[PDB]
């Protein structure tokens, strides 16, 4: 389904959206595709980052790296990922390798391998419109960045070059009022939850992101399920 049915989906059924992150070739390509299908039951779309070179995040970027993960290699582990789900598959990545493949030809390419979209956090969208315009008539949701410090007027310009959904990073309550008074696209929220707890004070958002407690269950060779689980019923909104 498409990414505003995922998010509604989620919604409908009382509970804020899980949207596992996953590094593209991390511990190992293998690995990593074992990953997905653990994860996939849990989500209700997914975010697969593109490897560049948070201190977590950043260690599994830099094995996958070590690994050789590349562009290329990214690109065949989406198709993999799209052969095996029909859900939102969104790859995160920093402006540099688009650069250098070319715009055109990297938004291109992505699009063509199964990505719905593109999560592009170093790249503000106002400031670069022509930019998110080329991957939006390529045919992906472009999803841009929002911090804490964000005032309404940013908040505002962000939101009117977003598509798909928002992604707000690091309370969540307050920030999360803040960016629904501005756009009724999704929201989705990541501050490093690691369990029930944590994600019942994101619950209030339409997703959360889920990254580094994979990295860690990963490293640590733990099934993902469990850690999942409690994450799910810590999104699940109660009276
Ligand atoms: O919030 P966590 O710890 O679950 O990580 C979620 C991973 C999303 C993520 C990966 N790399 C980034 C760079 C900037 C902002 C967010 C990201």
């Amino acid at each position: 389904m498409t990414t505003l049915e995922a998010f509604a989906k989620a919604r409908s059924e009382g509970r804020a959206a899980l949207i596992p992150y996953l590094t593209a070739g991390f511990p190992s390509r293998e690995g990593f595709l074992q990953a997905v299908e653990e994860v996939l039951p849990y989500a209700d779309l997914l975010e697969i980052g593109l490897p560049y070179s948070g201190p977590v995040i950043q260690r599994a970027s830099e094995l996958a790296l070590r690994k050789g993960m590349s562009v290329q290699g990214a690109l065949e582990l989406v198709r993999e990922v799209r052969a095996l789900t029909e859900k939102p598959l969104f790859l995160m990545t920093y402006l540099n390798p688009v650069l250098a493949w070319g715009p055109e030809r990297f938004f291109g390419l992505f699009k063509q391998a199964g990505a719905t979209g593109v999560i592009l956090p170093d790249l503000p969208p106002d400031e670069d419109p022509g930019l998110v315009r080329l991957a939006q008539e390529i045919g992906l949701e472009t999803v841009f960045l929002l911090a804490p410090t964000s005032t309404d007027a940013r908040i505002a310009t962000v939101v009117r070059h977003a598509t798909g959904f928002v992604y707000a990073v690091s309370e969540v309550k307050d920030l999360v009022r803040r960016i629904k008074a501005r756009t009724a696209l999704p929201v989705a929220v990541g501050f490093g939850v690691s369990g029930k707890a944590t994600a019942a004070q994101a619950a209030v958002a339409d997703g959360v992101v889920v990254g580094s407690a994979l990295v860690r269950a990963l490293e640590e060779g733990r099934s993902l399920a469990p850690l999942l689980q409690e994450i799910r019923q810590g999104l699940q909104r109660l009276e």
